[PDB]
């Protein structure tokens, strides 16, 4: 398939088997931000779910271990002390997700520790009536992106251990990310800040964690408000979010919202295939596979020779330096 296609040109563009790391770039010189490289190590479980190559599917499942491994070695085991509770959770959803693909007890220890020191530490009620903190070094922000992927992580946890504790937790966060950090039709905001305010700037990633978590609470609730919630949110961001052909926008230059379009992609593949197997909203199903596989198409076909595809879809075929987290998206979106 394209996604083998896809994944076996970003490996071996990006990945660094010494390092057990991504490099940032093709110039293969400074590896991938921590937060990021999580979202890479997701890349590679999608890719191995997604593929029969048994040559492919073999190696996908020694990487998801691998990358684990160089990002330990870099970082350490215990992330209680990264000031960004952001960075925390991205890394605990990942584990979360590793335990239920391999069964190996370091990663629910991982997940769980971790969700539980930014949840019982960093969710506070003083300011904006309830949302965890970005920071647990200083206390002025909270943010769709680390409240959405709370929920999410939650709801991972909640499958994998079937303690009640952690969908009430998802339902509590994701509640009130829904009232503080969304205009109640499917847009989300990126913060709220003590001095300033709201922040209602909706991107890609944002939109992605806020349609995961509205599809995993809704499947694990029955309340079909939240598959509601889930497709206002996916009508915002092909109505609101795309060029003027229905492209999803390129969002660089700021290097955290490049390589968006994983994570929405990542997501938007969740609510495409409820939809088709509830047969819910047939009408927005119909626009929205449509719009899912134009996208996709726009993308492959935006591939250079070494079958790489840089985050701008739009564009002109560039030369040159390409970079892992912009050029991801497309990586994803073949493989959902
Ligand atoms: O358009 C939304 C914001 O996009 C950029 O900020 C990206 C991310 O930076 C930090 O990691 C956090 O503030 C995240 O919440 C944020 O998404 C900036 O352009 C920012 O000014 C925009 O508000």
């Amino acid at each position: 398939s394209d996604g083998d296609t896809a994944m076996k040109a970003f490996n071996d563009t990006f990945w660094d088997p010494n390092a057990k790391m991504f490099w940032k770039d093709s110039k293969r010189e400074k590896h991938q931000d921590a937060w990021v490289e999580a979202e890479l190590w997701e890349l590679v479980m999608d890719a191995y779910q997604h593929t029969s190559d048994p040559a492919l599917k073999a190696e996908l499942k020694t990487q998801i271990d691998d990358v684990y491994d160089g990002t330990v070695a870099k970082y350490g085991q215990d992330w209680t002390n990264n000031p960004f509770n952001d960075d925390i959770m991205w890394w605990a959803m990942g584990s979360a997700r590793a335990y239920q693909i391999t069964g190996n007890p370091r990663y629910l220890e991982a997940a769980r520790d971790h969700f539980d020191f930014v949840y019982d530490t960093q969710w506070d009620e003083e300011f904006a009536n309830g949302g965890i903190w970005w920071l647990n070094s200083d206390h002025n922000t909270k943010n769709a992106c680390i409240n959405f992927p709370a929920a999410q992580a939650a709801l991972y946890l909640y499958d994998i251990t079937k303690d009640e504790h952690y969908l009430n937790a998802a339902t509590k966060i994701f509640r009130w990310g829904k009232t503080m950090l969304t205009d109640g039709n499917g847009k989300v905001f990126d913060r709220i800040e003590i001095e300033h305010g709201a922040v209602p700037d909706a991107t890609h990633y944002n939109q992605g964690t806020y349609i995961g978590s509205a599809v995993g609470l809704y499947k694990a609730t029955g309340n079909a408000v939240y598959l509601d919630d889930a497709v206002k949110a996916a009508k915002f961001t092909k109505n609101h979010l795309v060029d003027s052909n229905g492209v999803l926008n390129y969002e660089g230059p700021n290097g955290d919202l490049k390589g968006g379009k994983t994570i929405l992609m990542r997501n938007l593949a969740h609510l495409q295939k409820t939809l088709d197997e509830t047969g819910q909203y047939p009408e927005f199903s119909a626009e929205f596979d449509e719009w899912l596989a134009f996208n996709i198409e726009m993308a492959w076909s935006h591939r250079n020779s070494d079958h790489i595809v840089d985050g701008n879809w739009a564009g002109q075929l560039l030369s040159g330096t390409y970079e892992s987290w912009s050029s991801a998206a497309a990586v994803q979106a073949l493989n959902g």
